[PDB]
RNA sequence: GAGGCCACGCGCGCGUCCCCCGAAGAGGGGGACGGCGGAGCGAGCGCACGGGGUCGGCGGCGACGUCGGCU
C-alpha cells in the first residue's frame, strides 16, 4: 500500500560569445552541422 | 570625417538587434550577428625551426717498405 500510494503520488502530474561559439563548433557532435556550413562557405561562391 | 588590427569573407529562408518611412508606432523597405533550416567533391605545384643525419661533397696515400689490428 505504501508503494502504491507513493506510485500514484509520483504519477500525479498537473549574443555572439565568440569563445563559446567556437567551443560549440569544436564539439564532435554538437558542431557537426555548424562546421559543415562553413565548409560549403569556403567552396561555393554565389552572387547577390 | 581627406591610420592600426581581425584564425572576418557564397547565396536563399529563418530567427535576435539596430535604421527608415511608420498612410493604427500596422506594412514593407535596409544594415549587423547567428551556435538555426533536407539533401555528397576542390586539385596542382612548391618552401619548410615540422613523428631522432645526411651530402645527388671532397682530398691524400699505398708492396720487400709501409697500412690496420683499443685485445
Amino acid at each position: 500500500k505504501a508503494m502504491s500510494a507513493r506510485a500514484e503520488a509520483i504519477k500525479a502530474l498537473v549574443v555572439s560569445r565568440k569563445l563559446d561559439r567556437l567551443a560549440y563548433i569544436a564539439h564532435p557532435k554538437l558542431g557537426k552541422r555548424a562546421r559543415a556550413r562553413i565548409a560549403k562557405g569556403l567552396r561555393l561562391c554565389r552572387p547577390k
